[PDB]
């Protein structure tokens, strides 16, 4: 059957676009993941970030959110002992620094995840674009966006992560018109 065509190779690729990838996702923990490693991507391909996904789970993931708000500048530079993932003590502080910023939303009991999808207007968007070129990467929620995470004094939110944000976060739908999942005309 027809299936997307934004992975050239690599089956570990293709089995994350079923896993979700596309699928809207309303959970804080998983956007701020997202977000957070993502900014790996900069030079690097999508492919990478997501094998050191799971490693950055191994050092983040069993600290948890709440525990890096809490821990401090040398917790980080210990962990860098460990490098499974890319080494950079300056983006680990970013980490801090992310929980720091995602607890203060939470204080008021509004998730910052929620305040992103007021930025879409709560409503979900979809696109039927043909081929990858069509998908346009510059949206007037994608430039916003990025201005307010950068408030919020997140680092890596640079056009190309918020638009990579928005296609696994699954804010909006853009699966080509050969994915099977996205027909276009057959309701
Ligand atoms: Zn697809």
């Amino acid at each position: 059957m027809e299936r997307c065509g934004w992975v050239s190779q690599d089956p570990l690729y293709i089995a994350y676009h079923d896993n979700e990838w596309g699928v809207p996702e309303t959970d804080s923990k998983k956007l701020f993941e997202m977000i957070c490693l993502e900014g790996q991507q900069a030079g690097l391909s999508w492919i990478t970030v997501l094998k050191k996904r799971e490693n950055y789970r191994a050092c983040f993931h069993q600290f948890d959110p709440v525990k890096v708000a809490a821990m401090q500048e040398e917790d980080v530079e210990r962990l860098v002992q460990d490098a499974g993932i890319i080494r950079h003590r300056g983006k680990i502080q970013a980490i801090i620094g992310n929980a720091r910023a995602y607890l203060q939303m939470e204080q008021n009991g509004e998730p910052f995840a929620d305040f992103v999808w007021s930025f879409v207007n709560h409503q979900p968007q979809m696109t039927q674009a043909t081929t990858l070129s069509e998908i346009p990467t510059s949206t007037p929620a994608s430039d916003a966006l990025s201005k307010a995470l950068k408030k919020r004094g997140f680092k890596f939110v640079g056009t190309t992560i918020c638009y990579s944000f928005m296609q696994a976060c699954g804010l909006v739908n853009d699966h080509v018109v050969g994915c099977c999942c996205y027909p276009g005309n057959k309701p």
